[PDB]
């Protein structure tokens, strides 16, 4: 038993990390069948950040521009090619180690690992999700750019995420590994407003059913609610409106512990009004957001 | 930001193997012609009631251990008991072996866990042993023989390996030596966990990573001593404070231009008034899983 927010296993994701460097600027590249993807702001100065118009800055630039390093063995560059944020430079040699991959888009609220690297090492992995604004609370220094967050299905390695930016309020931003942004941001040092912050609520309601599937059970209340009762009081403390889908995805977890989606929703309802009045849920004292339903069971069931 | 965060797992990845013996199947860890597991392998439900684990083991020859490391199935050609871990010798030598060492870590110091299930990997996540040898993980039937781990840089030191759940939910086991942490042993029966304390030196440490990310309201105007603030400190059930721990607090006082007995001023009121719904580093408790050299780590970027 016990509850841990866990992070995929990083191994395979650690034999892609390359460093890339252009000019002055050194970062973290992604390694996968021949290409290596990084954050195009790699052949940016910090005065270029201010207002770059990349494809003036990477005219100047050629294959032999760019310092593609893995451990201690350097790769040749033998084509370059911009997609939205994100370079993709041809290499000579196929990445021994490539795994079973996809790229996926990821949706607000659906979690991943990250594993954080610096000069293309290795640091750490930890779990974080995509807020509803489409930024991330991750831990980002410096060298950090070109970090990749990914889910494991089992053998294949979906990559989501790129990280890119760390916003005037010490968030982070970044890609999918096509280069679009999540959200409405740009790779420029600029003022950028992140919207509004929300709970995901539906993960909320799954981190309630791992917290009694564990025994944690005490915030079971006598009450129950509808839909449109519940989002009503949801709307006045930022959570996310709660819809049919959402309940369909908590079906597995209600069926588990024969407590109905509605009143485990009734008991989110007096913990919003009442707060948690000094007691902790899963050693919590605040209502996490940070676990999907699939991730309460696959960590349930032992994937 | 700052963010409970892992060592990457690759180089323990490559070391799990699944250990089979009869009916129970949990995990080992191979390096260098040796597989390590909890002696528990060889006991049925019934013989885990009460193991005599000497005679249990005799009715086991080297035949009787199924070693798999992914579809390669491991010769054993030796068996010994060394405490409460079993050692396979195996004709293969691990061609994954990094290096390594074995650490009997203190109460207090964290470590990355590698949750596996028929010796396949699941999951990573840091958590500390507790003071009372005890740790808070995520451990499913399956999950014995997971091992804990820090990384120094390219070297392994392996600290724990799981092997129980105790009936208040919380996990025990060993060195990999087979040396329990703790009071506890190999066998189903009411085990008494003592009072778990705070990890104040942790808590200070995790203050001192929220000033240096700009989370900076509980700082207040007062000092305190050593003894007026372990005074506090035992009340509350945290861990006394001491000279060894102000002088591991050192580089962070330097970095913050906060001497540590002013952070722990902060700290007893912050115990005595409680946060008032506010959150730091967005916990709204005080978090006692970061070392000081944890929060340095992360900070400088290792």
């Amino acid at each position: 038993s016990g509850f841990r927010k866990m992070a995929f296993p990083s191994g395979k994701v650690e034999g892609c990390m390359v460093q890339v460097t252009c000019g002055t600027t050194t970062l973290n590249g992604l390694w996968l069948d021949d290409v290596v993807y990084c954050p195009r702001h790699v052949i940016c100065t910090s005065e270029d950040m201010l207002n770059p118009n990349y494809e003036d800055l990477l005219i100047r630039k050629s294959n032999h521009n760019f310092l593609v390093q893995a451990g201690n063995v350097q790769l040749r560059v033998i084509g370059h090619s911009m997609q939205n944020c994100v370079l993709k430079l041809k290499v000579d040699t196929a990445n021994p180690k490539t795994p079973k991959y996809k790229f996926v888009r990821i949706q607000p609220g659906q979690t991943f690992s990250v594993l954080a690297c610096y000069n293309g090492s290795p640091s750490g992995v930890y779990q974080c999700a995509m807020r509803p604004n489409f930024t991330i609370k991750g831990s980002f220094l410096n060298g950090s750019c070109g970090s990749v967050g990914f889910n494991i299905d089992y053998d294949c390695v979906s990559f989501c995420y790129m990280h890119h930016m760390e916003l005037p309020t010490g968030v982070h931003a970044g890609t999918d590994l096509e280069g679009n942004f999540y959200g409405p941001f740009v790779d420029r040092q600029t003022a950028q407003a992140a919207g509004t912050d929300t709970t995901i609520t539906v993960n909320v309601l799954a981190w309630l059913y791992a917290a009694v599937i564990n025994g944690d059970r005490w915030f079971l209340n006598r009450f129950t609610t509808t839909l449109n009762d519940f989002n009503l009081v949801a709307m006045k403390y930022n959570y996310e409106p709660l819809t049919q889908d959402h309940v369909d995805i908590l079906g597995p977890l209600s069926a588990q512990t024969g407590i109905a989606v509605l009143d485990m929703c009734a008991s989110l309802k007096e913990l919003l009004q009442n707060g948690m009045n000094g007691r902790t849920i899963l050693g919590s004292a605040l209502l996490e957001d940070e676990f999907t339903p699939f991730d309460v069971v696959a960590q349930c069931a032992a994937a």
